[PDB]
C-alpha cells in the first residue's frame, strides 16, 4: 500500500512604511508629432498608432505579489 | 489501497503604511499631434489610432497580489 | 508498502521603511518627431508605432514580489 | 539777390509676377510650455509673458516699398 | 547774385517672376520648454517671457524696396 | 555772380526669375528646453527670455533693395 502526508505551511510577511509620498510628475509627449505620406500601395493588413498612447503612471502607496503552486500527482 | 492526507496551510500577510500620499501630476500629449495623407491605395484590412489613447494614472493607496493552485490528481 | 511526509515551513518577512519619498519627475519625449513617407510598395503587413507610447511611471512606496512552488508526483 | 528753381522727378515702377502662391504653413508653440514658483519677493515692478504671444504669418501675393522726402531749406 | 538750378530724374524698374511658389514650412518652438524657480529675491524691476513669442513667416510672392532722399540747403 | 546746375538721371533695372520655388522648412527649437534656479538675490533689473522667441523665415518670391541720396549745399 502506499501512504502520503502533505501539510506544507507558510506565515511570512510583507510590508512598507512611508512618512510621506508625493511631488510626482510624468509628461510623455510633450514635443510635437508630425506624419506626412504619398502614394504608398499597401496589398495586405495595415496598423497604425500616433500620438501619446499607452503611457501608465503607477504610485501604489504600497504594492507585492505573491504566487504560490502544489501539483500531488498518482499514476 | 493508497490513502492521502493533503492540508496544506497558508497565513501570510501584505501591508503599507503612508503618514500622506498627494501632489502627484500625469500630463500625456501635451504636445500638438498632426497627420496628412495623400493618394494611398489599401487592398486589405486598415486600423488607426490618433492623439491621446488608453494613458492610465493609477494611485491605489495600498495594491497588493497573490496567486495559488492545487492539482491533486489520481488515475 | 510506501509512506511519504512532506512538510516544509516558511516564516520569512520582507520590508522597506522611507522618511519621504518625493520630487520625481519622467519627461520622455520632450522633443519633436517627424516622419515623411513617399511612394512606398508594401506586400505584407504593415505595423507602424510614431510619438511617445507606452511610457511607464513607476514609483511604489514598497514593492516586492516572491514566488513559490511543489511536485511531489509517483509512478 | 538770390533765385532757386527745384523740380526734381521720379517715374519709377516696381512689380511682382506669381503664376500661383499656396500651401503655406506657420506653427509656433508646438511643444507644452510650463512654469513654476515658490517663495519670490518682489520689491519693485514685475512684467511677464507666458505660452504663444506675439507670432505673425504674413503672406502677401506681392508687398512693395517707397519711402521718398525733399527738404528745401533758406536762410 | 546767385541762382541754383537741381532737376535730377529717376526712370527705374524692380520686378520679380515666379512661375509657381510653395511647400513652406515653419515650426519655431516644437519641443516642450520648461521653467522652475525657488526663493527668488528681486529689489529692482523684472521683465519676463517663456514659450514661443515673436516668431515670424513672411513670404511676399515678390517683394522690394526704394529709399530715396533730397536736400537742397541754402545760406 | 555764382550759378549751380544739378541734373543727375538714373534709368536702372533689377530682376529675379524662378521656375519654381519651394519645399522650404525652417524647425528651430526642435529639442527640449529647461530652466532651475534656486535663492538668487538681484538688487539690479532683471530681463528673461526663455524658449524659441524672434525666429524668422523670410520667403520673397523675388526680394530686391535700393538706396540713393542727394544733398546739395551752399555757403
Amino acid at each position: 500500500s502506499v501512504q502520503i502526508v502533505y501539510k506544507p505551511v507558510d506565515l511570512s510577511k510583507v510590508t512598507s512604511k512611508c512618512g510621506s509620498l508625493g511631488n510626482i510628475h510624468h509628461k510623455p509627449g510633450g514635443g510635437q508629432v508630425e506624419v506626412k505620406s504619398e502614394k504608398l500601395d499597401f496589398k495586405d493588413r495595415v496598423q497604425s498608432k500616433i500620438g501619446s498612447l499607452d503611457n501608465i503612471t503607477h504610485v501604489p502607496g504600497g504594492g507585492n505579489k505573491k504566487i504560490e503552486t502544489h501539483k500531488l500527482t498518482f499514476r
